[PDB]
């Protein structure tokens, strides 16, 4: 399957990590000051369509 381009930190079903995808139960924290990406564990949410 194939979701899309994250937009919003907290989500996982998207391209978090460069092109590969996070894992639903995590939790992606995308722009940071230089964190464009990072997926850790915690409670993210199923990007939307």
């Amino acid at each position: 399957v194939v979701y899309t381009d994250c937009t919003e930190s907290g989500q996982n079903l998207c391209l978090c990590e460069g092109s590969n995808v996070c894992g639903q139960g995590n939790k992606c924290i995308l722009g940071s000051d230089g964190e464009k990406n990072q997926c850790v564990t915690g409670e993210g949410t199923p990007k939307p369509q």
